[PDB]
RNA sequence: GGGACGGGUGAAACAGGAUGAUCCCGCCGAGACCGCCGGCCGCGCAGGCGCCUGCCAAGACCGCCUCUGUCAAUCAAGGGCGAAGGCCGGGGGCUAGAAGGCGAUCAGACACCACCGUAUUCCCGGCCGUAAACGGUGCCGCCCCGCGGCCGGCGCGCGCGUCCCGCCGGCCGCCCAGGGAAACCGGGAGGCUCCGGGCUCUGGGGGGAGUAUGGCCGCAAGGCUGAAACUUGAAGGCAUUGACGGAGGGGUACCACCAGACGUGGAGUCUGCGGCUCAAUCUGACCCAACGCGCGCACCUCACCAGGCCCGGACGCGCGGAGGACCGACAGCCGGGCGCGCUUUCGCGAUCGCGCGGGCGGUGGUGCAUGGCCGCUCCCAGCCCGUGGCGCGAGCCGUCUGCUCCAUUGCGACAACGAGCGAGACCCCGGCCGCGGGCGCCGCGGGACGGCCCGCGCGAGCGGGAGGACGGCGGGGCGAUAGCAGGUCUGUGAUGCCCUCAGACGCCCUGGGCCGCACGCGCGCUACACUGGCGGGGCCAGCCGGCGCCCGCGAGGACGCGCGGAGCCCCCGCCGUGGCCGGGACCGCGGGCUGGAACGCCCCCGCGCACCAGGAAUGUCUUGUAGGCGCCCGCCCCCACCGCG
């Protein structure tokens, strides 16, 4: 469906910009993989994990796209000048 | 002139029309009225004031080195003005229109809507003297934050515009202080319990009652003034939370609608529900949220009706007792029956008898004394905490008047910041693939995520196309806070308080009843036929699952072993629109099963009821769904038109 709850959002932020060289914009398949690795989150479930790494996509092209607001992206470099 | 309707309403009907209406144009008559400009413009003591032209008197404001010199403020009595309606006497007569009449609507409608229409509405002269006559705020006078608009007059400045900087006066808006019960006022409702500028009027809980009785005024209608007895415990103001609205604005759902489908209410019958009857026909539940529901009533179950055995009276105190407490029996009757009772005489042995306290038990009452479990609100999307802020306070913000979502699901903001429950996530089933194991298909995993492309949208997210087993909540389970005087004391060693407790409401036996039938209605079943009924044959399921041989038309039965699946449908024939071979209720002979016991259930021959698609009224439903077809389990000695599947 299109039910994208907090806890959703607020983690796929949260996995985004510690990660952002781990992870690309459109993939499923390696944003699924580096959510299922242990080092970066536990999701308990399956379904789960997919719904957070679809969101992670989205959210990532949207970033390459142009800034997103609430995402340290380390953007400072580009900007400290 | 022209030729058929016109008027009016939500829709219509009364009045008008070939004697020419409605419609077009031109002329004539009379009486009202003064439009768009027309306003947080203005004038006036208030009531009130809007055609052209002319006349008469008046008024506030500003400007001033004009005059006088306290001449002032407020007011019982008294005087004058005073909307609309109304009255007297005269004029006038077009619009509208009290009264009246008539057509509709309604149960009624003497009202609201339609049409006709008198007084009145207009002018002169004169009475009346009331209005939510309201800024619901008396008049005179002083001080007082800030910003702004409009009107009239005067002055300053310059780059001379009907510019900007001021003064007086008036009409308005917002507002800091302050005030207040608050709404709100702030050109005071401020400067006041820190409670004294001057004058006048009014009020003292609610009704009775602005009534009675007097007086004055008035043609009248009526106005001014104005009690008591008696009665009553609240009546009122501003504000808060909910509920409601024939209020507005946004959303949503086949227990709502559109488009359609299948039905019920029509008959016969199964079952439950009220009424009648009876010895009894035991009782709970009555809109959704009672009525095949409280899991199949010949005995039990079982409570109710007519009759009878037993104590299974725990445990304590007093008394008595083996020189014999209590308990059983042949004959022969009475008795439905039994040593139940009776005419008698044999037994047994303290396991006790009687009285006084105290127990046990009870499908006995109260569900309006309770627990627990369900149902409903709710096929909902909502509910709250800590710190902080606003209010005297009940309370409010957080918890949203924007855009999305099936969803308080999210985005983006905001005196709020930060959390939590519910929702989702989660669990079972199914569909595709892989590994392993394997008497019997069953254990562990992968896979789908609004992911890709295109359009949009800041964003969350919306529409289309793909590829794919499956595409956008696939079917179920769980189920928030708060609550109902909802149901259940007849589910229980769950229970408070009552009632019964040795002729028992305890327990056990024999019968009867819960099923009786002039009547009203709730869920279902069978049919009304040819898109069919009968006869013969062929053939495939799943929850899951037991068979041979021999008798008997069959239903069933005697023996003996472990083995195993249907209706619709399809093919060939008969019948031929006839209440007929459709339908199978009712009744008359007969054969069997369960059981201690048929009133119960199966089979055979004959008889062959209502019924021609069902009035006012009403229910359910979106893919393997509706509908049609059958098959298993539950309760069960026998039996399914019911229920779960
Ligand atoms: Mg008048
Ligand atoms: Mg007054
Ligand atoms: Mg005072
Ligand atoms: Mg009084």
């Amino acid at each position: 469906g299109k039910v994208r709850t907090k806890t959703i959002k607020r983690a796929a932020r949260k996995i985004v910009e510690n990660n952002y060289e781990s992870l690309k914009p459109k993939d499923f398949q390696n944003n699924k993989a580096i959510c299922s690795k242990r080092n970066v989150a536990i999701i308990p479930s399956k379904r789960l994990r997919n719904k957070v790494a679809g969101y992670v996509t989205t959210l990532m092209n949207r970033v390459v796209k142009g800034p997103v607001h609430g995402i340290s992206l380390r953007l400072q470099e580009e900007e400290r000048e």
